[PDB]
């Protein structure tokens, strides 16, 4: 069975035949495309395959396939199963799975860097305390003084699902946002929920507009703690612009590392609740989605304002004019500073040169074009004319409902 | 069975139930997407016929009623006897406005029930398909106040007397490759000029040129004909702060009409119902002008403007292209011709999928198609969750003619 994309700007034209191992499931039926919705513990009987599945595919990713020492880590999880209802990835396994997920994760632009993620083993951490200086070290290795690392820490795997280690935090590094009594909001719109929880578990929030949040860390299904990030450790950048000597005095910055910290990576069945990881910003995830949100930064009026553009008609497209200067602010300020940010025009067009690559090696790239193609100039990338198949393949990042929805509170 | 979408930047959220009435198939399955691929007898036709019929009489609240019934009755003594059957002028109406209405990937669909559709099913020849063609034009055009409009040529038969317009719009402009290797005029329609050229057509070679209407009537040898320069309302480009914009060059026609697609209403099909309404900016100025593939002109107005192009990373394109936007809407807006902004076009789409969540259980929507071609993420659409499914009656791609039809 074969399917083909086209490019519609080049006539390109690409046969996927990897769909074809594809095994979760796409929300989409013959009947309805799911494909813009948001979001669309295992017995000895479901793990056996999918602990198999996945040895196969590890085995001949290193031209071992049916060798002895295939057969005998085959025997060696089965027993392990049959036995304790669960198994242990050896360290080998645990770096594979981790990249085989990135590199399957569909909605990623960023995967022409699969290859190269440091993988941080963290599945002998015990505690909450424990959890904090994994990642204070994955924080600083990442960051590398601006030079920006992609890497990954994993905890410990789940169990029973009464035993979960969680990151509450959605990344590591995030601005917290405060409910005025008049409705108004200070910082970050987006964690108001969140910085709730973390003042409520007695932080003591500064309340300005650009405050990073604490850890909140749960090992071992206990309650969760609170813990500040070493400030030295939280890289950040002030926002100006190359030509607007006004942009400064926006008072705007960010930090430099985009570190997710709330997602669940399952790898051969097994799976990792805790397993932030971090890379690099594209530029408009800061200067289009935490800007200029109407539900986030929301900046784009008094940029306008001081831009100075007729703003008494939308077709003067003074939100455009507006968005684009401080997408170019972002940029200029994060090179200016050394620290490593990608544009969506290189971004894109490495992503098409990764998924032809991946077409030509793998016999395919799943990809979600509506996450791929930026949030400005969609068609002036290459991505917006290429067309994409979208499947889900294991190992694989997963969402997973907020903590503070599920954890029952021992006290 | 019954589905919910949410607005992620107003968290509003609305069931649908109207995909339970989907007919047509996705080209998705549960284990693959195709939400990104641009293009995915008697016994057939009476299920079609009452489906329809079903929906027309439940619409005018006459639902299993006598006139419903002995309707119902006559379709299908007529296509037992006939093999097929006509419409009733009320039934064509109520079709042509639903296709519209159901077009997943329209963002103007807020329009749908404002339509004016011109019955063509008397027309027997390729000079009657061209006089009901420029009446259509310059009733749509109206002199830059623009009306949406459908004419609609006789149904498909045996398939081998097809009414056909050869062209993809009934307005578009001649590309021509050249022994310099690259393209004269728009690069989408050198296929078709050459088809043009090739059936008579003396061809001006310029950058702007008007392509003739190739009109294919009961299945025969299509036709030439010019629609008349007059007809034609074109728009200079300038831009309202930079007086070299003009000397670019530029123009674009004022009536944006489609017509190489297949309407069907009640299984039956009619191959050739060119429709018209009025542009959105960034159809022009984002994609007809920009297209590395189409005019591609980003490289010379970033030269004017004096960008650094050196590195993608100052963003260059991305303020050229927006810039290019500006001057569309400027240019249409100053010769009062009817255009759209992608921020009004959207919000207005917003308020129509609220309205067919509240009064019809649903609006199919392509997110891939609704999202506008630059500024995505800041239009309200971005945010917005859709539902793509397909309801009928409906706008269908069809297959190139020069590739089915016997000379
Ligand atoms: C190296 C630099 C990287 C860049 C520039 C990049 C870029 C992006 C961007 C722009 C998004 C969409 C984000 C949004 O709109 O919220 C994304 C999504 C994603 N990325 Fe990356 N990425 C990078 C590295 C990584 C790494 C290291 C991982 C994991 C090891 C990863 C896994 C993911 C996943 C799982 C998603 C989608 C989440 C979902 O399914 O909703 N990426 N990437
Ligand atoms: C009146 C103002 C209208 C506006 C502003 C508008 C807007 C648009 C836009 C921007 C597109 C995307 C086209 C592209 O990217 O090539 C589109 C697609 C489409 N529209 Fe409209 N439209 C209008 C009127 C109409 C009318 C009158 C009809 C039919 C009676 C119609 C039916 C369709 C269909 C079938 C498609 C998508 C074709 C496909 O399936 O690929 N629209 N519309
Ligand atoms: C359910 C849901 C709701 C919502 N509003 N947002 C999300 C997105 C969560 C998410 C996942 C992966 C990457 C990023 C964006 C952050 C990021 C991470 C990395 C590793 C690199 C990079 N350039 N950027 N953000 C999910
Ligand atoms: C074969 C084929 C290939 C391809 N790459 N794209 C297409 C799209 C055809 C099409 C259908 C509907 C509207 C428009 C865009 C033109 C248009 C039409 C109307 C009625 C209103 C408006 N604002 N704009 N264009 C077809
Ligand atoms: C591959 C992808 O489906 C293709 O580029 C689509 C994307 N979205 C689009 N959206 C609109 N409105 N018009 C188009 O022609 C396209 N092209
Ligand atoms: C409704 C829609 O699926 C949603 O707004 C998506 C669209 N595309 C996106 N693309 C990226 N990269 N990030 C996002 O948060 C979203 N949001
Ligand atoms: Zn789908």
């Amino acid at each position: 069975r074969f399917l083909k994309v086209k490019n519609w700007e080049t006539d390109v034209v690409l046969t996927d035949t990897l769909h074809l191992k594809s095994t979760l499931e796409t929300g989409c039926t013959e009947h309805i495309c799911m494909g813009s919705i948001m979001l669309p513990v295992r017995t000895k009987d479901q793990l056996f395959p999918l602990a198999k599945e996945f040895l196969d595919q590890y085995y001949s990713s290193i031209k071992r396939f049916g060798s002895k020492a295939h057969m005998d880590r085959l025997e060696e999880v089965n027993k392990e199963i049959e036995s304790t209802s669960t198994y242990q990835l050896k360290d080998t396994e645990l770096i594979y799975g981790a990249k085989h997920a990135w590199r399957n994760a569909s909605r990623c632009v960023g995967r022409i860097q699969w290859s190269k993620l440091q993988v941080f083993d963290a599945r002998d951490c015990t505690t909450a305390h424990g959890m904090f200086n994994y990642i204070c070290n994955h924080v600083k290795y990442a960051t590398n003084k601006g030079n920006l690392r992609s890497a990954i820490t994993i905890f410990p795997q789940r169990t029973d699902g009464k035993h979960d280690f969680r990151v509450w935090n959605s990344q590591l590094i995030r601005y917290a946002g405060y409910k005025q009594p008049d409705g108004s909001t200070l910082g970050d719109p987006a964690n108001v929920q969140f910085t709730e929880i973390c003042i409520q578990q007695g932080w003591k929030a500064p309340r300005g507009r650009f405050d990073v949040l604490p850890l909140l860390l749960q090992a071992n299904g206990n309650d969760p703690e609170l813990f500040q990030i070493p400030p030295e450790l939280v890289l950040e950048v002030p926002i100006r612009h190359p030509k607007f000597d006004w942009f400064k005095d926006l008072g705007l910055k960010w930090y430099g590392l985009p570190a997710v910290s709330n997602m669940l990576l399952e790898i051969g069945g097994l799976e990792f609740s805790a397993c932030p990881f971090s890379g690099w910003y594209m530029g408009t995830e800061i200067g289009v989605r935490d800007y200029c949100d109407n539900s986030r930064y929301n900046i784009l009026e008094e940029v306008a304002k001081k831009m100075d553009l007729d703003m008494r008609k939308t077709s003067s497209l003074w939100k455009d004019q507006a968005l684009v200067e401080i997408n170019i602010a972002v940029l200029y300020s994060f090179q200016s500073d050394k620290v490593t940010i990608v544009d969506h025009h290189s971004a894109t067009e490495s992503f098409i040169k990764h998924m032809e690559n991946e077409y030509r090696c793998r016999g395919g790239c799943p990809a979600d074009w509506v996450w791929i193609v930026p949030p400005m100039s969609g068609s002036i990338t290459p991505v917006f004319h290429q067309e994409m198949l979208n499947y889900r393949l294991t190992p694989s990042f997963e969402y997973q409902p907020d903590p503070w929805n599920t954890h029952v509170w021992k006290g």
